[PDB]
RNA sequence: GGACCCGAAAGAUGGUGAACUAUGCCUGAGCGGGGCGAAGCCAGAGGAAACUCUGGUGGAGGCCCGCAGCGAUACUGACGUGCAAAUCGUUCGUCUGACUUGGGUAUAGGGGCGAAAGACUAAUCGAACCGUCUAGUAGCUGGUUCCCUCCGAAGUUUCCCUCAGGAUAGCUGGAGCUCGCGUGCGAGUUCUAUCGGGUAAAGCCAAUGAUUAGAGGCAUCGGGGGCGCAACGCCCUCGACCUAUUCUCAAACUUUAAAUAGGUAGGACGGUGCGGCUGCUUUGUUGAGCCGCACCACGGAAUCAAGAGCUCCAAGUGGGCCAUUUUUGGUAAGCAGAACUGGCGAUGCGGGAUGAACCGGAAGCCGGGUUACGGUGCCAAACUGCGCGCUAACCUAGAUCCC
RNA sequence: GAACCGGGACGUGGCGGUUGACGGCAACGUUAGGAAGUCCGGAGACGUCGGCGGGGGCCUCGGGAAGAGUUAUCUUUUCUGUUUAACAGCCUGCCCACCCUGGAAACGACUCAGUCGGAGGUAGGGUCCAGCGGCUGGAAGAGCACCGCACGUCGCGUGGUGUCCGGUGCGCCCCCGGCGGCCCUUGAAAAUCCGGAGGACCGAGUGCCGUCCACGCCCGGUCGUACUCAUAACCGCAUCAGGUCUCCAAGGUGAACAGCCUCUGGUCGAUGGAACAAUGUAGGCAAGGGAAGUCGGCAAAAUGGAUCCGUAACUUCGGGAAAAGGAUUGGCUCUGAGGGCUGG
RNA sequence: GCCAACUCAGAACUGGUACGGACAAGGGGAAUCCGACUGUUUAAUUAAAACAAAGCAUUGCGAUGGUCCCUGCGGAUGUUUACGCAAUGUGAUUUCUGCCCAGUGCUCUGAAUGUCAAAGUGAAGAAAUUCAACCAAGCGCGGGUAAACGGCGGGAGUAACUAUGACUCUCUUAAGGUAGCCAAAUGCCUCGUCAUCUAAUUAGUGACGCGCAUGAAUGGAUUAACGAGAUUCCCACUGUCCCUGUCUACUAUCCAGCGAAACCACAGCCAAGGGAACGGGCUUGGCAGAAUCAGCGGGGAAAGAAGACCCUGUUGAGCUUGACUCUAGUCCGACUUUGUGAAAUGACUUGAGAGGGUAGUAUAAGUGGGAGCCGGCGAAAGUGAAAUACCACUACUUUUAACGUUAUUUUACUUAUUCCGUGAAUCGGAAGCGGGGCACUGCCCCUCUUUUUGGACCCAAGGCUUGCUUGCAGGCCGAUCCGGGCGGAAGACAUUGUCAGGUGGGGAGUUUGGCUGGGGCGGCACAUCUGUUAAAAGAUAACGCAGGGUCCUAAGAUGAGCUCAACGAGAACAGAAAUCUCGUGUGGAACAGAAGGGUAAAAGCUCGUUUGAUUCUGAUUUCCAGUACGAAUACGAACCGUGAAAGCGUGGCCUAACGAUCCUUUAGACCUUCGGAAUUCGAAGCUAGAGGUGUCAGAAAAGUUACCACAGGGAUAACUGGCUUGUGGCAGCCAAGCGUUCAUAGCGACGUUGCUUUUUGAUCCUUCGAUGUCGGCUCUUCCUAUCAUUGUGAAGCAGAAUUCACCAAGUGUUGGAUUGUUCACCCACCAAUAGGGAACGUGAGCUGGGUUUAGACCGUCGUGAGACAGGUUAGUUUUACCCUACUGAUGACAGUGUCGCAAUAGUAAUUCAACCUAGUACGAGAGGAACCGUUGAUUCGCACAAUUGGUCAUCGCGCUUGG
């Protein structure tokens, strides 16, 4: 008879992000002309830590097209970068690691990370530590490429969306075993309020369907319903199957 | 309808709290002295080499002892109308981290929050607090206020999600009305004359069923012994079978069959003789009812009759209990359940020492007389009265229906 | 009395015109020493733990002087105080950082630990940075201590002497510097201030144009401000043994903001008196036995610090471990070892 | 030379061996269980094995998305992007994680139309409307899934002693408990069996295992280190105990001052009696003497609370689901938003064409004329149920366009709509500057200037041209022209809105009968019949006794004829039993069913004819209120059956076999009404049946609560007490037998009479506005049905020992292991280790181990919440100062004091050993007493401190730490 935890995670006041210290959004430039028709040079600054995210940034400083000022700007560090160093965004930049370059540019079998979904999001594909994509094949027809996923899956993208090349750097972050409860309570610390977790077993009938009984089970399917209304559905969602492979 | 008064656990609606506590976020603050001695580094020794070893340096850890801080294991100590609606004493866990803590800020009631105890959410939590709907409804508990006088019950029938309730009939009060005065439309009673019954008893030597024992006979058709190869050959034993007897029996057996109790009748609403009506009935004014006329009818058994009949409105009651006799279940019960009557309940009074039911007896306030049951050695009113026997208890002799 | 900040307006003097200073090889220095839209950097600005080093305060030892305490005996001894604010100038220059010369293996330099060097060490000479460092002004005229004269009812009167010279440290509180460890944790923003890139534009010849320089001048609103901050000033119905954030922190013993005693400061506030029955509450002891008591060793007792020797099974090789088991510990008189500065 | 610090290590000497001198400050060891560890938790009874944790595993999700919030609009995750977010399970490491997809879930690019709404389409009708086809998701079917919920049994045969079953086959239901582990925190029997530990062990450990009911991420097994966690043992230690004593402070105490509360019908001495079955009051007795002090915990069934256990109520509430009725969300279809075009594919139209046999070649598929049709067939017959010849139309399978309908797909456009990005900064077309090919002057193909470096980059230089002569100012190029789309993606799909179907314990509301020797479980005594209890009219109870929702066109109606069961005697197979003949035959047969009645030219059996099992309403009986229903009976008014007729027949030979309102549905009338008037549909009325309520005078209805609540109930359970005594325990009577013979020394079969209330039952009288619920500890008293001790009788009593019995309750009846234990069982001593009561004595006397709240684990059960006469661990014990009782203390008792008497009440002593008797009596031996006397001892009681021991704040003396 009491609202249960998944579903009071979506009114938030708790639940929400923990975001104080991060240092922005990381995302490519906004696509212009520049980068459509040719090449815009930046210089890397800074590569720093992201409290959050595994990965780390890179702050990147352009001259601005048409204006007298300083471009600058956040992106997703691949792995190899480093201070000092010049990256190139645009259709005509050369295909090294760093760079950001349009799909139809990037010949197939190409490693590339933050890759964008519509022509000008900015990079949403393959921006966690150690995940990359890689180019497929092109369709000149309908100028779409083919790209895989990290989870595996394939997806066709506009061939003007951008990429940049490489992996994203901290990879083999999560072999390390953390050992004790500490390093899980400061990891979590800085993402969000979702740890410790309490098993819905332990719990009475009240707060959870897998409350109650004078003995810790289920007593019923732990898989539920694609469709089953918020507060029922806990457990394997709508599972195709179970166990071990 | 508040509905005689007071009372629920609940439900609904609308608002108020995170000054306690729970969790996230922001910004500050706080945490002796010791023990163990991980990486990294320096030097030396052994060895053919590989490599091994030794002595130092250094200071890692959700590491150890432990102060402050935080917490609260045991005494199941103290206190337990306390210093205190959680405290006090000794003891105890942890103590650089998942550490402790101030302020700001966010989450609000079927909502929050929860390292999860249904925990916490202002001494309030298995659904907070405040006002309102609201005098919430209760077949249930408790109360329900002057006097005398008269009458005066029921715990039984049927129906009901009915079994602590209700309605219904019965029992009761009030109001009367119709008549009547011994010629009485009457009666919890007898008498006379007539009917029905299957209990008590009795019966099996009567049907059905149960059951003991012998006696006398019988078989081409029972088990045996003897005489026999067998024999529908012979002699006996036990069994069946038949006959006449015999012990003992029945709520669901019975020919017979009481006592008690049940029904009917004993005139004025009768009888007799004529005449009439009918569409009913008959072969038939043959019957069946009914209707007029005429005559007779001493009231047609006893006793009693503080009289008989009729109607309206309505209360309370619908837990009963006890006793002689009849009687079911049960070893039995101050057990449980039925029949008739009476009693207690609702009722005092004398007796049974004492007691709701036993015995007596029922009652306005008094004087006198006499009794009922029960008593007359004292307690304690009335004889140590007049008589006959029995008992002697070295077991507490014995001493009055129920007891 | 002596300073500082913000704002406003001018005057005098100074500074530049090679229109926008000078010096240094350099790090950089000097009180001044152009400039508008536009652009860029820095400060503000940041976790935690460990070692080491510097500064201020405190603690501590000795000598000089002033007063006081003890003095049957000893005690050149015991006690108290012997001070220097903001601010201005000059000097100094920690640990780092930076610059010039030069070119290193027989490698050297170097920290408690590290670390550094042909991407230029060692060495020699310099620049800069911190300071809660030094001297002077403030400032002895003040404060404190001591010794005197005077009114002797009301002079907040009047005068003198001193405030000096050294040591010491794993000591305590605070601040700072520089390294190292830790993170699947990397530990705010803005106001505000400073600096820089550029150079449109701008002035004269005995006066003009600028000037963040020195001195001089004027002004600075509103509200809070007593007191308690707790065993009686807040909450707990109270003058309730509960609860309520934080700053300062002496001596001795001792590892120690352990316990115990003491100095400054505070305080004797818990209604008092007499007696010392039983039963209680809190705290001890008890011959012989040693858990036989009890559901149960509940409670109590026993052990305990430090130094030396020694330490099993098992083990995830990290532990177990202070395993277990033994010895010692006072006082007094000595001995030995472990350092700094100066001088060829 | 001048200064400097406290650390370390040694050596003498020395004290009453004191010396971390106070303070400060681990007890240790050998094992079992659980949890890895650190961490967290029920503020105010549970700190734990519970929660968390790292590690392991599973599930969803690529943003037009997963999960979640929201009335709506929009939001959290998200400053995010699979090394991520979200939803679960297990719980370090090590090792392993077996079989089962039938069931419930979850899931799928599967067959298919079995079912499937609204809208839409077609037919008929005057229309309302009704019929058809088409028809989404879902359901059904099929497949997959167990680190999803969960499950892992039984049977038959089989090895050469037996036993088992390597092996083979089978059933439910998919499989049949694998590796492991165990009387476990899990085993009933159970205190299981063996070993070990002890003197003794329901405890511990190890081992065994058809294990009521162990078992593999509902995780199995182990495990170093850790733990205010549960357990066993050993050493040390002790006032826990034997067994108490003593000391210090504060109380209590007494005083001055000050000064409540709880509680209170009235009150307060007892024995018994009866009584509401446990009185302070009543009855009968015992008794009983002012006023006061300190304690005390027997009683006041003491106080504290309208019992929380249990039951009842037509009272809730938390939680669950396979309960009833709903619902947010979600999926799905239609219409709307919604505009503009082009093609395929499947049906529906018509239109031409091809094909076929249960036995035969064959359409003989079906039909008519066929005797005649256009050389060809019948005209003959082989199959034959039915003819080929010439015509079509009828059924089934099968191709394609002229017209038209319908459905499903593919695809085109962008402006609606939706989404993405930006400080809406170069978008579309063309043309120029440059580079390249060709062949010859044009075509074609390409580019927009930036890639060794951690620098800077803006506000135009320059050329041409005007005002007029420039303080300077105005234009073009530099900087191509033209496009009145900021740049993209999806796109009339999605989305919004309204209806329609599915899903929907996520959520709402509600329900979850009654009787009952408490309630539950069980049963139905709830409608209802027979016999009996039932007491000779009727009526009459119990969860008394023995039994009993249909069936029949005949088993109803009527007429006629006949007589049944059984037995006796006869007839081939044939007999106990087949069929047939005669005789007897009161029903001993049959009549649907339970039982009881009833019936013989019948009520039974056979046959003939039949539908009175018909129509109409009234009356009566049974039940009973003199209501209804059911059933039955007697007339009346009709139409019939049968018989010759009287007559009989209104269902079954009689006594049971069944059903209101509302609604639906059927039958009947030339019936009534639709209210402005007519006709026709439709609807509504009147009369009679049918669909049913079995809780049967008739709601529509699942659990759980140990997280619990309220109104009540002693109308009702769980103690004591009361009745009873079946059961338990303890006695007697008779005498068949036992006892070498002998019923009775000692016993007592078959029978039979009693007593007791320390057993357990039976009951429900008292107590539910509460009488504190096991056991132990302490303490007193009482009983005898006598264990020991004193005195006796008897013996199958030689002695010793033993046994039976009689007076007898004066005295005593113990220390320990296991268990919470009562009980039990062992060890040991002893004279003995008897049995019992006192509210199953005794919690304001203690304790709290067990039972019996809330936390948590296991096993079994249940889908689940949860349950459990199963196991386990942690879990607040309140109040006396009132009255009485009791213990002591003043006082009263007629001046004061001393010495005394004395009723009455209380009472106290107990048992054993040794020596001698005595190696005697007795006895064949073996063995083996006792009286007297002497000396000690046990338990208990009353005192006392010479000695020993204990006690210290003599604060008495000494020593000694820190200040
Ligand atoms: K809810
Ligand atoms: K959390
Ligand atoms: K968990
Ligand atoms: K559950
Ligand atoms: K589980
Ligand atoms: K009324
Ligand atoms: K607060
Ligand atoms: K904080
Ligand atoms: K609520
Ligand atoms: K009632
Ligand atoms: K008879
Ligand atoms: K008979
Ligand atoms: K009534
Ligand atoms: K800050
Ligand atoms: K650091
Ligand atoms: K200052
Ligand atoms: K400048
Ligand atoms: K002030
Ligand atoms: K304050
Ligand atoms: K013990
Ligand atoms: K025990
Ligand atoms: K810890
Ligand atoms: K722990
Ligand atoms: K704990
Ligand atoms: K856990
Ligand atoms: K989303
Ligand atoms: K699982
Ligand atoms: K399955
Ligand atoms: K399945
Ligand atoms: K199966
Ligand atoms: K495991
Ligand atoms: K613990
Ligand atoms: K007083
Ligand atoms: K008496
Ligand atoms: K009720
Ligand atoms: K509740
Ligand atoms: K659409
Ligand atoms: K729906
Ligand atoms: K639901
Ligand atoms: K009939
Ligand atoms: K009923
Ligand atoms: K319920
Ligand atoms: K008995
Ligand atoms: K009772
Ligand atoms: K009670
Ligand atoms: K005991
Ligand atoms: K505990
Ligand atoms: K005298
Ligand atoms: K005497
Ligand atoms: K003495
Ligand atoms: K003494
Ligand atoms: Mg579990
Ligand atoms: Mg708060
Ligand atoms: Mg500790
Ligand atoms: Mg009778
Ligand atoms: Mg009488
Ligand atoms: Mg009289
Ligand atoms: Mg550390
Ligand atoms: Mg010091
Ligand atoms: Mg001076
Ligand atoms: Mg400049
Ligand atoms: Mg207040
Ligand atoms: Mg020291
Ligand atoms: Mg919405
Ligand atoms: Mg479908
Ligand atoms: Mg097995
Ligand atoms: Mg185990
Ligand atoms: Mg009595
Ligand atoms: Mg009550
Ligand atoms: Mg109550
Ligand atoms: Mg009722
Ligand atoms: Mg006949
Ligand atoms: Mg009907
Ligand atoms: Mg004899
Ligand atoms: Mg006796
Ligand atoms: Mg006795
Ligand atoms: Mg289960
Ligand atoms: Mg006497």
């Amino acid at each position: 008879g009491r609202v249960i935890r998944a579903q009071r995670k979506g009114a938030g006041s708790v639940f929400k992000s923990h975001t104080h210290h991060r240092k922005g959004p990381a995302k490519f430039r906004s696509l212009d002309y520049g980068e459509r028709n040719g090449y815009l040079k930046g210089v890397v600054s800074e590569i720093i830590h992201d409290p959050g995210r595994g990965a780390p940034l890179a702050r990147v400083t352009f001259r601005h097209p048409f204006r007298y000022k300083h471009q600058k700007e956040l992106f997703v560090a691949a792995e190899g970068m480093y201070t000092g160093q010049f990256i190139y965004c645009g259709k005509k930049a050369n295909l090294m690691v760093g760079n950001v370059l349009a799909l139809r540019s990037i010949p197939e079998g190409a490693v590339v990370c933050n890759v964008e979904h519509k022509v000008g999001d900015r990079g949403v594909f393959a921006r966690c530590s150690g995940d990359y994509a890689i180019v497929i094949s092109h369709n000149p027809d309908n100028g779409t490429t083919r790209i895989k996923l990290p989870s595996g899956a394939k997806k066709i993208v506009p061939s003007g969306c951008r990429a940049m090349i490489g992996q994203v750097a901290g990879g083999g972050r999560t072999e390390k075993p953390m050992l004790k409860a500490g390093n899980a309570y400061h990891k979590y610390r800085v993402k969000r309020n979702c740890w410790p977790k309490v098993r819905g077993v332990a719990m009475n009938p009240v707060e959870h369907p897998h409350g109650g009984g004078n003995h810790q089970h289920i007593g019923h399917a732990s898989t539920v319903r694609r469709d089953a209304p918020p507060g029922q559905k806990v457990g394997l969602i709508a599972a195709r199957r179970t166990g071990r492979l």
